[PDB]
């Protein structure tokens, strides 16, 4: 409560971590989704068929995301969305972390795993959308609904 705009800390990071792309092709790509609260066109992307983030094999168990504050912006969020979508080549994508939580400054790793039912072959699909607000609940970045992945499995029972 102060002079005309200071300057402390950043604003919300998360990106997928590249090391989970490692365990899909040996090749690593990270993917930055949201830089200081001010999030790239990522959506696009990300629903688009990328190079790594729909596409997903049965091999897969599980994806990496990676997010933090900067030094004392500890931001809220909670999940809307993370369902699959999918009938026949059914699963449930879960976290490794709470339905809703803190995005902490230490940059920390929440593995999403994808269990699938292993009943038809082919190739599901599921979705995730996630809000944030201050530790009060007002809302303040809220992520844009198209974020689906595909998760390709086989009968296995």
């Amino acid at each position: 409560g102060s002079h005309m705009l200071d300057q402390q800390e950043e604003s919300l990071y998360l990106w997928i971590d590249a090391h989970q792309a490692r365990v899909l092709i040996g090749f690593e790509e990270d993917i930055l989704i949201v830089s200081e609260g001010k999030m790239a066109p990522f959506t696009h992307d990300f629903r688009k068929a990328q190079q790594r983030m729909p596409a997903i094999p049965v091999n897969i168990h599980s994806m990496n995301f990676t997010w933090q504050a900067a030094g004392q912006a500890e931001y809220f969020y909670e999940f809307l969305s993370l369902r699959s979508l999918d009938k026949g080549i059914m699963a449930d994508p879960t976290v490794n972390v709470p339905l809703l939580g803190t995005v902490p400054h230490k940059a920390s790793v929440v593995q999403v795993g994808f269990p699938c039912l292993g009943k038809q072959d082919g190739v599901a699909a599921f979705e995730v959308d996630v809000i944030v607000m201050n530790s009060e609940g007002n809302t303040i970045l809220q992520t844009p609904q198209n974020a689906i992945f595909f998760k390709t499995c086989l009968q296995a029972e």
